[PDB]
């Protein structure tokens, strides 16, 4: 399973898909170290996530901070959910 | 937003959409006439959750077919992708 947040990005720089895990990480009072197997694939942003809180507390999380997210990467989230 | 689910078929029915609700709707204990303004677009299924006793929101629901994906599979012949929330 991972982790993934499809945003309006033609295609998602890394550095910008990096930088939604850096507030994520913050939100969640995580090191945003563990986030881990990250890529960028068209808009999309996929992640797993370290022994450390599940895929499914972080997608959840990226849904409540959705505002903040959008605000300080400057990018519009179309989705967050979990794959496999 | 919206709450989805994407399968391995496309296009995907109508009728196995909603078959993928019931048995979902089962498990969380919801009456399946909750889940609100359903459509299939290519191999997802997408729905919103209306006012329910229960008080579940998107993220629990879609957070609950991961959970239940290989009854989900076993129960349709579908296999289940991804599940999340849009906008
Ligand atoms: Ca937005």
């Amino acid at each position: 399973e991972y982790g993934y947040i499809v945003t309006d990005q033609k295609p998602l720089s890394l550095a910008a898909g990096v930088k939604l895990l850096e507030i994520l990480a913050e939100h969640v009072h995580m090191s945003s170290g563990s986030f881990i197997n990250i890529s960028v694939v068209g808009p999309a942003l996929t992640f797993r996530i370290r022994h450390n809180l599940s895929l499914a507390d972080v997608t959840q999380q990226a849904g409540l901070v959705k505002s903040e997210l959008e605000a300080q990467t400057g990018l519009q989230i179309l989705q967050t959910g979990v794959g496999q």
